[PDB]
């Protein structure tokens, strides 16, 4: 399979199955393949599309289990340990990502805007000349260049004849992630990842700062998949524990009356509604309350759910919580008005609030 | 509702000052009283006052 980020390209070729002598089918290493697969050209060695350079250097390669520990150990044993110099097996399964970023310094330059520092005068990098340039050099991509949700991996490879010092990658980016690189005689990849968001967030910023004489080619940005994210939302609007108790703050005690000793007995309640609590007196769902009967003192009565009747019984008043203080679990008593009585509020979540008290 | 409640009468605007969100409690006359008209755009008017 080709990425070429415009546009993919799959394609099928014959391999040859050693442990057969009877399939006299030719035999192709990997590079022979690709170059056949997509009508690719050798340039210098190096394989290019159009114009786009192919090998194992210039772009990111993918592969399965099988066709990875089938070169795994298909190297270590060949003279050249380039990879598109080993053979072509069946069941092979191959990706070929090219990046959407890259400069060698000697052919290519993806980059919108160019790094702080160049140095192309050389003769090293695998490839033409290499950056050399001891000092850093940073770069800055606007983010408008950059699909929003993705992140990408920035490849390229680093040596250091002298095998003493070392550089540090920064990536400002989701995270500002950190990074050392110990380079080598021979150059070496490395392949760092990130992640974009915000559709022109903050200009993502690569900088590489070494101390002492480095050497850098086929510097490579490449895609690699989506990562989800979240922005910002209208939540949960828990109240408080305040404004129940700012709602509750206006009631209404109705009473049925008893013609003998009149001590009118409580028939239930109300809580008023007024312009503010009509979204606090919403909250409450339950009303636990205890009271204190006739016959028998200061019990426990129920929890059950509120009734929601109009308010004083004036059908123009709108309807708010009514508190039926007859249907609550009682033996079947009346309860009494100026003597002790508490109405406690449960929120849906069970946390109970005190929200009067007959005293 | 219907106007003046006579029912040859049309329907017209009633603003039922009941129904509104008093504590509970009955409104005079002969003493202060203003009613806005308020455009569904948000933008209210005074249409009368009592004085
Ligand atoms: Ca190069």
């Amino acid at each position: 399979i080709l990425d070429t980020e415009n546009e993919s390209y799959e394609r099928r070729v014959t391999a040859k199955n050693l442990q057969d002598p009877e399939d006299k089918t030719p035999e192709l290493t990997i590079g022979e393949a690709i170059e056949k697969a997509f009508g690719a050209t050798k340039k210098d060695g190096l394989l290019y599309f159009n114009d786009i350079p192919i090998d194992e250097s210039c772009v990111e390669l993918i592969f399965d289990d099988n066709t990875a520990n089938k070169i795994k150990d298909s190297l270590k044993t060949l003279s050249d340990k380039k990879i598109y110099n080993v053979k072509l097996e069946r069941g092979m399964n191959i990706l070929i990502k090219t990046p959407t970023y890259f400069t060698n310094f000697d052919d290519y330059n993806n980059y919108p805007s160019t790094w702080s520092n160049v140095n192309t005068t050389n003769q090293d990098g695998l490839q033409g000349s290499a950056n050399k340039l001891n000092g850093e050099t940073k770069i800055k991509i606007p983010m408008s260049e950059l699909k929003p949700y993705k992140r990408y991996v920035f490849s390229g490879y680093s040596k250091d004849p002298l095998t003493s010092n070392s550089i540090i990658v920064k990536i400002k980016a989701k995270e500002e992630k950190t990074d050392y690189l110990v380079p080598e005689q021979g150059y070496t990849k490395f392949s760092y990842e990130f992640e974009t968001t915000e559709k022109d967030s903050s200009n993502i910023e690569i900088t590489l700062i070494g101390s002492g004489t480095t050497y850098l080619d086929n510097l490579s940005i490449t895609e690699l998949n989506s990562t989800p994210e979240i922005l910002d939302e209208p939540e949960v609007k828990i109240p408080t524990d305040q404004e129940i108790m700012d709602a509750h703050k206006i009631y209404f005690a109705d009473l049925n009356f008893n013609p003998s000793t009149g001590n009118t007995y409580i028939n239930g309640m109300y809580f008023a509604p007024t312009q503010t609590n009509k979204e606090a007196l919403d909250y409450i769902q339950k009303y636990r309350v205890e009271a204190t009967l006739q016959y028998s003192g200061f019990k426990d009565i129920g929890t059950k759910d509120k009734e929601m009747r109009n308010y004083l019984g004036d059908p123009n008043q709108p309807k708010t919580n009514y508190v039926n203080l007859r249907s609550y679990f009682t033996g079947g008593e009346n309860i009494m008005t100026y003597k002790k009585l508490r109405i406690y509020a449960i929120t849906p979540d069970d946390r109970e609030l005190l929200v009067l008290s007959v005293d």
